[PDB]
């Protein structure tokens, strides 16, 4: 199929693009490079074993979006593009709403204009809000996210829903991601955050590489087995694979298809730390700190539905997630080249 | 004060502009004329007894917004501009999200840019969602609106909230309107819907004027005193006055000030009909029809808070609302001139 991957050059997108090419689809990446570098492109093609076309641009530019859609005869769109720093989202709300809410709205408006009606959206478990009922299940009604980032994701899911309702021929998958980690097995592709990493894994990796002193464990008094926060980590390659499958099986299948993308199990902060210590061959330095604002104690996905409907489930383990990350971190301490 | 009134030429805006000028403020109207005509301008100035500056333009045009803000040294912004047809919103979701959500976002982004930090937003009781607890009170948590229109209003309230949180010097009033009706006492200004009116009052008026046959009463089996839907109708002049007061008392008073704007009492469809029959001197034709999709049985506002904090409450009655509407309808059967 002919797919446009917005945010194609970022973390999740790049991995997805490799898997898509491996499956022989024709890929067009659209990215504005605010959070990624052109250096990843050649890696994508190498690992993907096929050439992906790249277009530097912004989802907010409807006219360009429209043109791309048409120019490449796109069949489906996978939308990874947007801003995701939760804390920053609190400090800079307008930029989040603009890039996420208006950003998607301009893209789907361009789609309408070029008659493209297959969409895949990067959503998040955050949309469940403060749900005491775990694991989280697609049948649960949504809640209210605490940050501009999470609210922006729920607002988009709502706008897509309403759109499909008005244009019933559209197929729209709302993929609710859990906690993506890991990197391509080659160790030549991976997450390359700039500045202080906000997520656990990369932070741990940076401590291990010798860049950082100690990992600050945000809270040790939660109501969990070890008292640290519990989450559903999902290898980025499993996530990528899920995106190919969803795109191939749902194309032209009208409705809004919601699926949680997670391993279906929780791991605590310590469990992750221990996994990394083992991967890197040395104890990862850490200390206990106060709870992080807005953090929920524990949550993981109920991923039965994707198993059932798309015959998709993860296959990588936590150790693998840790090992693959250390391999990428260690092989490319400076990340992607300028 | 120097105020920019977006949507200034529409129903609520025009009335508000008159009251604002009467209070000697300097008004700048910004409207794109999608739902209003330039013919109202001279009426505004006449009734307002002062000249308002008019600028034809779209809230979606951030650069223009910015320029206006600066060019006129605006102190505060009253934002009435947007789309409001509930049913159409279901059929045309993207246009609603674009004009309402992106529309406001572009405006507040321009404000930020020109250093304007006083805002008044036209919100709605719809944001309360399906709340069994009536009357509705500003302390109630919001719910989930059933239409793209209502969702767009709640999404804006959320984005403004987050914005104030990030820029604590901002004063933002979220004015939740009930059911605006009526017209200026002169009978020379009023609501001028194009096509089939979606709201009760104007529809009734059109039946009375001889344009329409019968009023279709959407449902007679509700759990109300007479079985017809119950709402909080509020004269447009009371609403306008509330907007002046809120603007004068809250300017430079940091926070998010939420107030319900309603009479604080409910009236059924029949009560409104009977009021109009009396105003127009003839029985208004009507018939019972099936319930309208998405309609709630009964709801009204708890407006104690605005009483208490801004010393504001309505002063017009239901009869007045009906009489003023009939006077405008009858004096100008064709509405505003092309
Ligand atoms: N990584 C996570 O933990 C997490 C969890 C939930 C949801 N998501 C969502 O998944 C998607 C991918 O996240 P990721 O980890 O790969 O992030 P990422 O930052 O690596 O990828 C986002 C990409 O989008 C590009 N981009 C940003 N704004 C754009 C715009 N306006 N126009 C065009 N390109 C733009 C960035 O430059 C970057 O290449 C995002 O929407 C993110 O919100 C990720
Ligand atoms: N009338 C009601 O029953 C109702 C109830 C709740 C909320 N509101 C809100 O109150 C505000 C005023 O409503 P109203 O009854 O006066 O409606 P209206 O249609 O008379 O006024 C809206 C005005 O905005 C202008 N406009 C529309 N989109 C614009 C855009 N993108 N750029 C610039 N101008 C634009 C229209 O041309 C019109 O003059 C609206 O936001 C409406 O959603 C009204
Ligand atoms: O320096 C750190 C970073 C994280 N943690 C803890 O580790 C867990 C995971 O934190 P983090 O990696 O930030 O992930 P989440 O807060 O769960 O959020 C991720 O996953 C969400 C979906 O579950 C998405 O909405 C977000 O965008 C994404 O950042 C939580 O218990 C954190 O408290 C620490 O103790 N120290
Ligand atoms: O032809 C008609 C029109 C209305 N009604 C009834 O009269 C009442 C009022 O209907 P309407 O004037 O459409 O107002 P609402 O549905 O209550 O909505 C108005 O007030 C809301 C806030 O309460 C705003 O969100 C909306 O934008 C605005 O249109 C309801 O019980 C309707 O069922 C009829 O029976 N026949
Ligand atoms: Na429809
Ligand atoms: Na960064
Ligand atoms: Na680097
Ligand atoms: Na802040
Ligand atoms: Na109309
Ligand atoms: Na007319």
């Amino acid at each position: 199929m002919r797919v446009l991957v917005t945010g194609g050059s970022g973390y999740i997108g790049s991995h997805t693009c490799v898997q898509l090419l491996q499956n022989g689809h024709d890929v067009i990446i659209l990215d504005n490079l605010c959070n990624s570098k052109r250096s990843v492109l050649p890696v994508i093609e190498r690992l993907g074993g096929k050439h992906p076309t790249f277009v530097e641009g912004d989802i907010r530019n409807e006219a360009l979006m429209t043109e791309i859609l048409h120019d490449h005869a796109i069949d489906t769109v996978i939308h990874f593009a947007g801003l995701k720093a939760v804390g920053e989202s609190v400090q800079k709300p307008l930029e989040y709403y603009d890039n996420n809410v208006n950003g998607t709205l301009r893209l789907i408006s361009a789609m309408r204009a070029a008659n493209v009606k297959n969409f895949i959206f990067s959503s998040s478990a955050t949309v469940y809000g403060d749900q005491p009922k775990i694991p989280y299940v697609e049948s649960f009604p949504t809640g209210t996210p605490q940050s501009p980032f999470g609210k922006s994701k729920l607002m988009v899911e709502q706008i897509l829903t309403d759109l499909q309702k008005a244009q019933p021929d559209w197929s729209i998958a709302l993929l609710r991601y859990f906690n993506p980690v890991g990197a391509h097995p080659s160790g030549d592709m991976g997450e390359d955050p700039q500045g202080i990493p906000n997520n656990l894994m990369p932070y741990i990796a940076q401590v291990a590489v010798g860049r950082r002193d100690s990992l600050a464990i945000f809270g040790n008094d939660y109501p969990t087995e070890d008292g640290t926060g519990v989450r559903d980590y999902i290898h980025v390659m499993d996530l990528a694979d899920g995106h190919v499958v969803a795109m191939e099986k749902l194309a032209n299948k009208p409705g809004v298809h919601i699926y949680n993308l997670g391993a279906g199990v929780g791991n605590s902060v310590l469990d992750v730390v221990n996994a990394f210590s083992k991967a890197c061959g040395k104890p990862v330095n850490y200390h206990f700190a106060p709870r992080r604002e807005g953090d929920l104690p524990a949550y993981w996905a109920d991923a039965s539905k994707a198993d059932r409907e798309l015959n998709w489930r993860v296959t990588r383990t936590l150790d693998e997630m840790a090992q693959d990350t250390w391999h990428w971190q260690s092989r490319h301490p400076q990340g992607y080249p300028d």
